[PDB]
């Protein structure tokens, strides 16, 4: 039993376009956009209605960079995570009730205001490598267990 997410990171050659997270779940950490897919849309179709919804954005192309499934401790449903990356980005990035979003310099990721598995898997996303994420949560703060490997097919 898994639910279906996206998670939308816009990367550009010297920058990445996160947004802190106001309210909800993850709230007050930085990450990329996204939620739940829903039904009747296709898992790209949701991040491209969740990036827009919280950032405004629109995209031409978005690209499969990697999936994380996650596993928190006594919550039934795994989350499958399906991240996507995009250079080329349609409009300026805005506030939203869930997002307020910001540019980093890609040597300033601010990972001890972000989800702690980023820590791991951010880098291949930044060298550009497809790859496969699993890791186990008790809470929200502790990793219990993980695994990551690069892969040839998202
Ligand atoms: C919670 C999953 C999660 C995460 N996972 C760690 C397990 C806690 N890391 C990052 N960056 N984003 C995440 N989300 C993006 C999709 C919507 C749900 C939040």
């Amino acid at each position: 039993a898994s639910r279906l997410y996206t998670l939308v990171l816009v990367l550009q050659p010297q920058r990445v376009l996160l947004g802190m997270k106001k309210r909800g779940f993850g709230a007050g950490r930085w990450n990329g956009f996204g939620g739940k897919v829903q039904e009747g849309e296709t898992i790209e179709d949701g991040a491209r209605r969740e990036l827009q919804e919280e950032s405004g954005l629109t995209v031409d192309a978005l690209h499969k960079v990697g999936q994380i499934v996650f596993e928190f401790v006594g919550e039934p449903e795994l989350m499958d995570v399906h991240v996507f990356c995009t250079d080329s980005i349609q409009g300026t990035p805005v506030e939203s009730d869930e997002m307020r979003p910001c540019w980093f310099q890609l040597d300033q990721i601010p990972f001890k205001d972000m989800w702690p598995d980023d820590s791991y898997w951010f880098p291949l996303l930044l060298q550009k490598k497809k790859f496969h994420g699993y890791f186990k949560f008790q809470g929200q703060d502790t990793i219990l267990d993980y695994t990551l490997r690069e892969v040839d097919t998202v």
